[PDB]
């Protein structure tokens, strides 16, 4: 019994010290941290080993109805060279805002994940995924997303998703 | 001395193993073209042992600024038990609505991606993804495409793309 979202060896500074900062926000109840569990199946963002691919532990307010990421991207994500490949990146959008709206609305199935890149994330870098339920209409969970450097200066990806309940 | 990994190995299953053999087919007349992918960093989607991570090849054809990728999703792509993660579908089509624009245009970037996922894609399942250049304005190119069943009777997403080709 492995529990992937806590620290290990591969996390760069930038990462540990927002771990800590959210595990301080955790103290009195209001956010709470996510353990990540781990024939052949493995779920995608835990099938690479410690550093090389996804590195990342997700922080979540229920009053907010907000999941923080926070994620290192390996070198086995790169796309265009020095970068996190595009799907990567998606990828851990997907995990994050499906993650908003199970915590939300339960079992969902995605239906939509609209992402705009504005700004290439180079390997090996620490960003934040701040994503937020918006609305929720009958069957169906609005959940929006921003990716951003750690000092929230630069902003690398902006996101819309909709999720359907099962 | 790379190995190119967009050809058959012992994981590919059946129906990826005969749409592979239509394609190659296709290219007899020099209309379509199998494109070599070959593998510190490396390419995402070339970055699991054959059969576990992503299995594809893609086929372009220039006179159409069409590609098209076969894809078998294996089982370290999981998602929902027993599916294939959304983030995995939504790569194999950033390859591949990527790629397309790259061979038409030369390097690009993704700008904007937006997928419709109509329906979950079992996992080990093999589908093709059929995408265009739809459109050219400038640096920015337009791709769309979509993802179907070996057999086309299931639709099981949809998407557009933004691509700005690299100054």
């Amino acid at each position: 019994l492995k529990d992937c979202s806590v620290p290990n060896p591969s996390w760069n500074k930038d990462l540990r010290l927002l771990f800590d900062q959210f595990m301080k926000k955790c103290e009195d109840g209001s956010w709470k941290r996510l353990p990540s569990y781990k024939s052949q199946a493995q779920l995608f963002t835990r099938s690479f080993d410690d550093g090389l691919g996804f590195e990342y532990v997700m922080f979540y307010n229920d009053i907010e109805k907000r999941m923080v990421c926070l994620f290192q991207g390996g070198p086995y994500l790169e796309g265009p060279p020095g970068f996190i490949h595009g799907g990567a990146i998606a990828t851990m959008i997907d995990a994050t805002v499906g993650m908003c709206a199970m915590m939300a609305g339960g079992i969902v199935m995605t239906a939509n994940l609209n992402i705009n890149y504005k700004r290439p994330i180079p390997l090996c870098s620490v960003v934040m995924i701040n994503s937020q339920l918006d609305k929720v209409e009958g069957r169906k969970f609005f959940v929006s997303c921003n990716v951003q450097s750690v000092d929230e200066k630069t902003l690398y990806s902006e996101a819309t998703s909709l999720f359907i309940k099962l």
